[PDB]
DNA sequence: TGCAGTCTAGACTGCA
DNA sequence: TGCAGTCTAGACTGCA
């Protein structure tokens, strides 16, 4: 189990539950990437963990980055979109980019664009094609 | 042109000291020249100094200022005077191994929005 | 702090 | 034009 402590210790507990969707590296540098964020929202920090540990096993609050101008993500020189690539490192590795959709009950779901984004892997369905 | 400023790059790889790799070089270099395709003037007084290694004493060649300073290329961080220094003239350079010329307008040290890469109005101690 | 190195959003580039 | 990658000034980090 993990709270709110040191990050390595946080970065270490989700990187167990990762999917290798992506290398050792890239995982690690992403989750720390999100952490350190993270760390300024304790209240998100906190939803995430637990719904990541959980897998769901309850329902989430929304765990937000700010948006970037074009939306995407960049995480050790690869370019994304955030909410593809924690979806990818936690609930389904082969994922693609224009794949999922949003729960009706995310409000910072990436296609709203508003000035936050969700990246909740579970505010999110699989809607392959 | 364009062409225009691919053969300066060139040209002037060929006077590298070979300090560092030859594409960190190239990138220094083509960065150089890209921020000097307006001051027509400033670059070729570039040209001709690093060419004659020193002959005929030219305009200062600068470039905006950092707000620490500091040049990234090719990932690498370093101080601009220091860095093209170190490719034509000092390849083993260190930083606070270089005084500047007492004529050289937008000199490093003179914390001026442009300063002067052009190499030859430095000098090492 | 000051210094030296890492990361990434925004700016930019090239290919299709 | 749109997309996917490259680059780096500025933000940050760690060490002393
Ligand atoms: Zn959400
Ligand atoms: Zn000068």
């Amino acid at each position: 189990p993990t709270s709110n402590d040191a990050c390595l210790s946080i970065v270490h507990s989700l990187m167990c539950h990762r999917q290798g969707g992506e290398s050792e590296t890239f995982a690690k540098r992403a989750i720390e990437s999100l952490v350190k964020k993270l760390k300024e929202k304790k209240d998100e920090l906190d939803s995430l963990i637990t719904a990541i540990t959980t897998n769901g096993a309850h329902p989430s609050k929304c765990v937000t980055i700010q948006r970037t101008l074009d939306g995407r993500l960049q995480v050790a020189g690869r370019k994304g979109f955030p909410h593809v690539i924690y979806a990818r490192l936690w609930r389904w590795p082969d994922l693609h980019k224009n794949e999922l959709k949003h729960v009706k009950y995310c409000q910072y779901a990436f296609d709203l664009k508003c000035d936050s984004v969700c990246v909740n892997p579970y505010h999110y369905e699989r809607v392959v094609s």
